[PDB]
């Protein structure tokens, strides 16, 4: 028992962390077989990131204008392309600690582990998700774009995320790994805001069953609703419409509590047009949708790497 | 900017966790050169759990009755002894993935990552705190035992935590890697209980200065107060006194923003005496008391490892 967020072992991505030189500017890289993966803005000066050309810049470098660090070993760049936001540094060395792997674009709503890195090294891991408005709230400072996110399944790492910049409010905005931007945004200095976010009502479920789980049952009412009444009420409090997809993957918890969906939609209501009157639930005073659920499965259950 | 319950990356620690199996019993081992180290009770039987005669049971193993695997791969053990509540099997083959590393025994107060595991596998990891009561508020299910707890300091990884057991209300407890418990718990399956915990104040003070360097200023006030009189207020909310060598560690953090330790110790008493009143600070609707003084600056300054 006990119910905690948790983030992916980290591992078998710190075994790909290198360090990216260009000119003066530092930042994180990936490095996958013979390929380094890194935001783009490393060839900009500080002068250049209010309104870069980053075509012009680029036809400037040559592969030796990268310095790329794994450790205390310099990698030899042998080739060099952008691909939209991200830049892709061919070296003539496989990375003997490369992970089985893939890219994926994540969907709003889900979660991954972010490994923070500074020059190369990590700095920690922690979980977070992806807004419905297309940032992430994290914890970043200069130095750290580069940085990625990621799931794990079993042996093969998601790669789901590339660190590029802060917003205001400090909140994070980045790319998948092919170097497109989640939301709106540009890899610009220039004045750009988040829209307004809204919470993840799927996740927030997912996590009340997870309160179940651990005994934490006080918020169960008597009542069910149907979708339609429910989305009704959420739609008040900034709660995103609960689709038939999420009442589906919200089936395994369902079937292991017995409660239903629709069932645990009516308590939730309750809470939201009520609060909780000092009440804690797994020990948090406001209710929480960062947890997926299949995070939820994964950690009540113990599923493994 | 952005402030997360960050763990340190686990990559090190990943590297030396094995399966131990004695018997019908598995739990997971830490594989540190020529030795593997777990709970004793890897040797309990089910029925042996409740009252374990240790000694006796050991008596009746051999070294080729430890299954150990690392990977698929197993170990051969040639030796094997007890230290308190930890169990040391020498294999016949040195970890070629250990770290640099030493057993340190924590104090209360003090956080560190956990690398929950199952069956010699990860599943996650977390940041915690040795409770003022000897416990701690983790995620751990049946088999995750000889999970440890550790913190890293540029190279070297500092094991303080083993996985023993769960307590009522859902909290957990463990060993040094000496086996020497945390507390007054012993590894048997009895009517245990943890006494009532306390809030960590000095940690309270670390995250509302971390609070202010991210720009969440609401709660300053424009008084000072007196050690004795702070420690007052704090004893009746259940705060542990604040002592001179707690103020001495909140130095650091004083000294970049200019709030003198009393000062903020003001901030607070007012928030204890007169409540948040709906407001949040860094995002939580509830004083925060799992970072130390150190986790802030290294967070706040990108510490690498
Ligand atoms: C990459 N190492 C940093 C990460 C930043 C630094 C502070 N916290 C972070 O997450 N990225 C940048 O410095 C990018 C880089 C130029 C400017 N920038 C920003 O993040 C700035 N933000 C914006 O321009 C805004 F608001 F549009 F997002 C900054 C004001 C420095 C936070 C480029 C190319 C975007
Ligand atoms: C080790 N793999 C488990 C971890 C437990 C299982 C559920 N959550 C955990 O953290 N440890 C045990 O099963 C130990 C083991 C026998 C009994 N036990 C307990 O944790 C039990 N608790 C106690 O006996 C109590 F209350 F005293 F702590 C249990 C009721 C199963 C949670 C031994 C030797 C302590």
């Amino acid at each position: 028992s006990g119910f905690r967020k948790m983030a992916f072992p980290s591992g078998k991505v710190e075994g790909c962390m290198v360090q990216v030189t260009c000119g003066t500017t530092t930042l994180n890289g990936l490095w996958l077989d013979d390929v380094v993966y890194c935001p783009r803005h490393v060839i900009c000066t500080s002068e250049d990131m209010f309104n870069p050309n980053y075509e012009d810049l680029l036809i400037r470098k040559s592969n030796h204008n990268f310095l790329v660090q794994a450790g205390n070993v310099q990698l030899r760049v042998i080739g060099h392309s952008m691909q939209n936001c991200v830049l892709k540094l061919k070296v003539d060395t496989a990375n003997p600690k490369t992970p089985k792997y893939k890219f994926v674009r994540i969907q709003p709503g889900q979660t991954f582990s972010v490994l923070a890195c500074y020059n190369g090294s990590p700095s920690g891991v922690y979980q977070c998700a992806m807004r419905p408005n297309f940032t992430i709230k994290g914890s970043f400072l200069n130095g750290s774009c580069g940085s990625v996110g990621f799931n794990i399944d079993y042996d093969c790492v998601s790669f789901c995320y590339m660190h590029h910049m802060e917003l205001p409010t400090g909140v994070h905005a980045g790319t998948d790994l092919e170097g497109n931007f989640y939301g709106p945004f540009v890899d610009r200095q220039t004045a750009q805001a988040a829209g307004t976010d809204t919470t993840i009502t799927v996740n927030v479920l997912a996590w009340l069953y997870a309160a179940v789980i651990n005994g934490d049952r006080w918020f169960l009412n008597r009542f069910t609703t149907t979708l339609n009444d429910f989305n009704l009420v959420a739609m008040k409090y900034n709660y995103e419409p609960l689709t038939q997809d999420h009442v589906d993957i919200l089936g395994p918890l369902s079937a292991q509590t017995g409660i239903a969906v629709l069932d645990m939609c009516a308590s939730l209501k309750e809470l939201l047009q009520n609060g909780m009157n000092g009440r804690t639930i797994l020990g948090s005073a406001l209710l929480e949708d960062e947890f997926t659920p299949f995070d939820v499965v994964r950690q009540c259950s113990g599923v493994t790497f």
